[PDB]
Parts: structure tokens; sequence; C-alpha cells
């Protein structure tokens, strides 16, 4: 896959199954 499953970095890619890009240091993360 290309784009930020749950527990991967947004900051290159999106979300996957509808996940949310958490303000996560240093880059965000995918979560629900």
């Amino acid at each position: 896959q290309w784009c930020a499953e749950e527990g991967e970095s947004c900051e290159v890619y999106p979300c996957c199954d509808g996940l949310i890009c958490y303000p996560t240091f240093p880059e965000p993360i995918c979560g629900v």
C-alpha cells in the first residue's frame, strides 16, 4: 500500500481505513 495505515506516519501519505492524523511527535500518525 501507498497510503498510511494504523500506526504509520501520515507526513507523506493520508490514512487508509479512514483514520485521523494525530499531532504526534516527531511526525503525526493515522488513528481513529
